[PDB]
């Protein structure tokens, strides 16, 4: 098993047609799963399944620029399940990072930050078994 937290460089940053795919379990009593799509100390897309945000799951997506987060955009759909193998597809397009988890689609996040080629690092953090963490161009 790969280490959590785990550092994938994206070399060149992302392009329209990058898919990363990761693929894990989610822990027994989990609380938080984090991916964050980096340029540098920057968060340009951070994808954060929460298991108890107030006794709900949610999705909470967000940017941080300057160490500051800016406005969340929360999908209370929640195909992640505690004990459970998963995978998570982020295709990247021109306007927006794409997310599907067990191959239906889950949503969408425009680019806040435009400089897809300085995105340059994805960080795969939280209460997951990591198996594999890869990425191609379809
Ligand atoms: C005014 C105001 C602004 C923000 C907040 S809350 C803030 O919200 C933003 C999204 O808007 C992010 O989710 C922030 N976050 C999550 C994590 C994180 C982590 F640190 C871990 F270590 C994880 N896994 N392991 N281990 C893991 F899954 C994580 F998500 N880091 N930062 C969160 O603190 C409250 C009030």
């Amino acid at each position: 098993p790969l280490i959590v937290p785990y550092n994938l460089p994206l070399p060149g940053g992302v392009v329209p047609r990058m898919l990363i795919t990761i693929l894990g379990t989610v822990k027994p009593n989990a609380n938080r799963i984090a991916l964050d799509f980096q340029r540098g100390n920057d968060v340009a897309f951070h994808f954060n399944p929460r298991f108890n945000e107030n006794n709900r799951r949610v999705i909470v997506c967000n940017t941080k620029l300057d160490n500051n987060w800016g406005r969340e955009e929360r999908q209370s759909v929640f195909p992640f399940e505690s004990g459970k193998p998963f995978k998570i597809q982020v295709l990247v397009e021109p306007d927006h990072f794409k997310v599907a988890v067990n191959d239906a689609h889950l949503l969408q996040y425009n680019h806040r930050v435009k400089k897809l080629n300085e995105i340059s690092k994805l960080g795969i953090s939280g209460d997951i078994d990591l198996t594999s963490a890869s990425y191609t161009m379809i």
